[PDB]
DNA sequence: TGGGACTTTTTGA
DNA sequence: TTCAAAAAGTCCCA
């Protein structure tokens, strides 16, 4: 059930303009009413519009259609239109338009039980509200997700949540100068699923405004981040968006009784962007970041995928059957050879890496079966079973025993700087001891030819510092509260630079790392120490 | 007695 | 062959 003052908004965004006396045969079409939480709002806003303005449309069109009785039967027949798959819910909301007024004279409701994706639509719209049903991978049949591929292969790919075909049909079917308004998932904006469909919403329509409530539990009980989108297909040349970012992603929707005093409030900050110039991924930030990230961009010749080599952490397709507690009595029965250290993403903290309390057996490196017999047997082989039905020991690549996707032993032993793949802030460490890490820690080091260039100890220390922390943010994919995604896919393409500074800041940060290793704790310096440096590259970027 | 955050491994390429 | 992205269910406490 959609919030009701989400609902109110976006039908007023859609009717509130309408020129009810040049075009009284308006089509509002919800996609997904359901109990019809749109329509009835619909409804009542036609109907105040139509009151309103009832003797200018009798003495412009004719005087004996248009009359305040017959309003609600005008409307119920050329103006609203709902479509969804439940029965019950078209009658209980058939039912509540029918109870607007209170057949006794041939009062029909066109309202449709069907597929609105595979729907044959005898006409478009000028208008489309509503909020497009989130279920998807475990509700989808093998049939139907077929029909998808085949029907909407450009939004539709692989794994793609379905309310996407569902952009596609509202775009499809919206007359031209109509208006759309949404309120979906907001995991198309910068996921690499949305891409097609990103680029269909910007090259077949005008996009007015979005507004971006990332995080915030818009939705009672269920952990969807939503949006709100609007739409049209008006003769426009300059195409600016509104965008209405959410500031405090705590708050509860009862702020005000209407969307708009949230919007208009300090807890949302507005600013505007222009279509034409939109990439493949809408950033989507305001003019003080973009100034700031177009400066560091510009400033730094080199990158991380320039200089350095990334690589993804040991995937076991087991872990219960290789990782071990660094104390337990089982590691006796395992040669120290077949042992290495294993790290956890919380064991990552800044510029250094926690203790390793477990231990990885390293199970490629056992040739045969018979001469480590103790291992397999009384270690490995009690998950045997499950480690038979991993898809590369089904098809032979992989021994039963062997780690499914071991990598490659020589990358993680040797210096390198490790991160967290999901993250509160920027966390990237210098690994001296050689540790191994499941997929949940990125790896990379430094490339030959720039190592005298640059060091781990200057890549840590600008890396971890408040200014790359916001400048990796700035376009950062967000996918939880306070949670953004630390992958090498957007952590590679963080440019660096190398300048006068670069001595001094080597050297804040060793003396930041010589101060966490000691075991005696005196780690407030180290907040002093990072100030400084944090100025010395502030000066480096001009900000 | 109800309500949210969390890391392992499955899978396309 | 192996990379790496992203899908995915179990749990507890005040
Ligand atoms: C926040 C919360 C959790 C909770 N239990 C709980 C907690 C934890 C974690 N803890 C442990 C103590 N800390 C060191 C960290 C937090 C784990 C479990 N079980 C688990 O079975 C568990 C443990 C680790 C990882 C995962 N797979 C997933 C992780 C993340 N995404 C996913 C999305 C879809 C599907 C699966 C996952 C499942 C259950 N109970 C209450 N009250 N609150």
């Amino acid at each position: 059930y959609t919030p009701k003052i989400i609902v109110d908004y976006i039908v007023k965004k859609t009717l509130k303009n309408h020129d009810i006396i040049k075009n009284p045969y308006p089509r509002i079409l919800d996609i997904s009413c359901g109990c019809g939480n749109f329509l009835l709002e619909v409804y009542d806003i036609l109907y105040d519009l139509f009151e309103e303005n009832i003797y200018e449309l009798k003495k412009k069109y004719d005087e004996n259609y248009w009359t305040v009785d017959n309003i609600h039967r005008h409307i119920l027949n050329y103006c609203i239109y709902g479509a969804d798959i439940d029965e019950k819910a078209i009658s209980i909301l058939k039912d509540s338009l029918t109870n607007k007024k209170v057949d006794e004279s041939d009062i029909k409701i066109n309202l449709f039980c069907c597929d609105s994706l595979k729907k044959k639509w005898r006409y478009k719209f000028d208008y489309i509200v509503g909020n497009p049903p989130y279920i998807g991978h475990k509700k989808l049949e093998k049939k139907y997700k077929k029909f998808l591929l085949e029907k909407y292969s450009e939004v539709y790919k692989d794994k793609a949540d379905l309310y996407f075909c569902f952009y596609k049909k509202i775009i499809d079917i919206l007359k031209q100068g109509g208006i759309g308004s949404v309120i979906t998932p907001r995991y198309f904006l910068e996921s690499l699923s949305g891409k097609d469909l990103r680029e269909y919403i910007k090259s077949n329509v005008n996009v007015q405004e979005i507004v971006d409530f990332l995080g915030a539990n818009i939705f009672k009980n269920i952990g969807v981040s939503s949006c709100i989108l609007t739409f049209d297909k008006k003769k426009t040349k300059e195409t600016y968006i509104d965008v209405f970012k959410i500031k405090n992603e705590d708050i509860c929707i009862n702020k005000f009784e209407t969307l708009e005093e949230l919007l208009k409030s300090s807890k949302f900050e507005h600013f505007n962007i222009n279509q034409r110039l939109l990439s493949d991924e809408w950033i989507l930030v305001n003019k003080d970041d973009e100034t700031f990230y177009n400066k560091i961009q510009e400033k730094c010749k080199y990158s991380l995928e320039d200089i350095a080599i990334s690589f993804q952490g040991i995937i076991t397709g087991c872990d219960k059957a290789f990782i071990l507690s660094k104390d337990d009595v089982k590691l006796n029965l395992v040669d120290d050879k077949f042992l290495k250290c294993w790290i956890k993403s919380k064991n990552i903290n800044k510029y250094i890496v926690d203790k390793s309390e477990y231990r990885l057996i390293y199970s490629n490196d056992i040739d045969n079966e018979n001469t480590n017999k103790r291992i397999l047997d009384e270690i490995i082989g009690l998950y045997k079973t499950k480690l038979e039905n991993r898809r590369e020991c089904k098809s032979g690549i992989r021994k039963w025993y062997e780690l499914q996707w071991g990598r490659e032993k020589l990358f993680f032993e040797r210096k390198k700087i490790m991160y967290p793949y999901k993250s509160n802030e920027n966390r990237f460490a210098i690994d001296y001891d050689n540790n191994f890490s499941s997929a949940d820690v990125y790896s990379f080091f430094i490339k030959e030819e720039y190592l005298d260039k640059f060091s781990y100890e200057y890549l840590v220390g600008i890396l971890n510092s408040s200014v790359y922390d916001k400048y990796f943010k700035i376009t950062a994919k967000k996918m939880s509260k306070n949670i953004y995604d630390y992958y090498p896919n957007k952590v590679m393409k963080i440019r660096i630079f190398r300048d006068n500074n670069y001595e001094e800041i080597e050297n804040l940060s060793k003396q930041i790392i010589s101060i966490l290793l000691n075991k005696s704790i005196d780690k407030g310096k180290v907040e002093k120490l990072q100030i400084k440096m944090d100025n010395l590259i502030m000066d480096s970027l001009g900000i």
